[PDB]
């Protein structure tokens, strides 16, 4: 039928992963509560539907595995998630097995004033991976469609 992306949102505790399926699935922000989502959408002119696979804290090689795309989530306020995405990204091409998974770049929280990591360090990271950096923030929903649609046509391409 209709194709089928499976979507999972890596990243360090509190950058916004939660957040960031949220308001792109139910249009909703969320400030503190406790997945699997789907929705379907319209990107280039073809309908599909979005299979989200949030992730929590220790538990995951069958979480990945399955894994289509990936999404490596930090926030601006915090420094030391955007050093951990390089250990996200070492486990990626291991569980996959290939060094060209589809994957983007995302920062989250471009709302919070204090900026902590400046715009031309993680798009050099993106840079050095290959693949792109989006700005987002979970609560003014900027970049949400686009990190994820975005996620979808690097699937499309390496077919
Ligand atoms: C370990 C783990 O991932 N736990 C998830 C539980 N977190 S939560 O409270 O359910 C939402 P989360 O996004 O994970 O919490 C992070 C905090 O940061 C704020 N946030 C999230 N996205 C945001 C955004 O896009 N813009 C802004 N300005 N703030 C954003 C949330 O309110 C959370 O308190």
């Amino acid at each position: 039928g209709m194709t089928e992306y499976k979507l999972v949102v890596v990243g360090a505790c509190g950058v916004g992963k939660s957040a960031l399926t949220i308001q792109l699935i139910q249009n909703h922000f969320v400030d503190e509560y406790d997945d699997s989502y789907r929705k379907q959408v319209v990107i280039d002119g073809e309908t599909c539907l979005l299979d989200i696979l949030d992730t929590a804290g220790q538990e995951r090689d069958q979480y990945m595995r399955t894994g289509e795309g990936f999404l490596c989530v930090f926030a601006i306020n915090n420094t030391k998630s955007f050093e951990d995405i390089h250990h996200y990204r070492e486990q990626i091409k291991r569980v996959k097995d290939s060094e060209d998974v589809p994957m983007v770049l995302v920062g989250n929280k471009c709302d919070l004033p204090s900026r902590t990591v400046d715009t031309k360090q993680a798009q050099d990271l993106a840079r050095s991976y290959g693949i792109p950096f989006i700005e987002t923030s979970a609560k003014t929903r900027q970049g949400v469609d686009d990190a994820f649609y975005t996620l979808v046509r690097e699937i499309r391409k390496h077919k």
